[PDB]
């Protein structure tokens, strides 16, 4: 089958493979680095937080080789007295990491907007019908509650 978690939570996807447009750095050593965006992560800093909340943000995952990506799970983050989570997002993909292509349905001309989270720890899973075949995946937050924060996991399999 093709529904195996690709490695965000279990750490098979290494820190070096996860990057972002920007990330929050607190005056006192709290860096919400991209690679902290792992499903179910706990800790003082357990998620990626964009440096600024605007339409120019993205979290990128380099799978190191082209794979078939069948689903994605996103989760939010509760930090202090603040509930932050991405409510909707689009997906961009690439085989080379140079040219980016937006995920769109067959009878579509606009980017497919995926429904995201409605709380901080609940898992929201979205299936890609059809699957995405690529090496790089970018999650583009469209709407968020309070602040852009994410914890995620990707599911797929190798190409044969």
């Amino acid at each position: 089958g093709c529904s195996t978690p690709l490695g965000m939570e279990n750490g098979k996807i290494e820190n070096k493979q996860i990057t972002a447009s920007s990330f929050k750095k607190s005056w006192w050593g709290d860096y919400w680095e991209p690679f902290r965006a792992r499903l179910n992560a706990q800790g003082r800093v357990n998620a990626w937080q964009a440096k600024a909340n605007n339409n120019k943000q993205w979290l990128e995952i380099d799978l190191l080789k082209i794979k078939k990506i069948t689903a994605i799970i996103t989760q939010g983050c509760k930090s202090l007295s603040s509930e932050m989570y991405v409510k909707s997002y689009t997906i961009h993909y690439s085989e080379q990491g140079v040219e980016w292509k937006p995920y769109r349905l067959k009878s579509s001309m606009v980017d497919k907007i995926f429904e995201g989270n409605t709380n901080t720890k609940g898992h929201v899973k979205n299936f890609f019908n059809p699957p995405i075949i690529s090496r790089f995946i970018r999650v583009i937050p469209k709407t968020w509650n309070q602040s852009i924060t994410l914890r995620l996991e990707l599911f797929g399999c190798d190409i044969y």
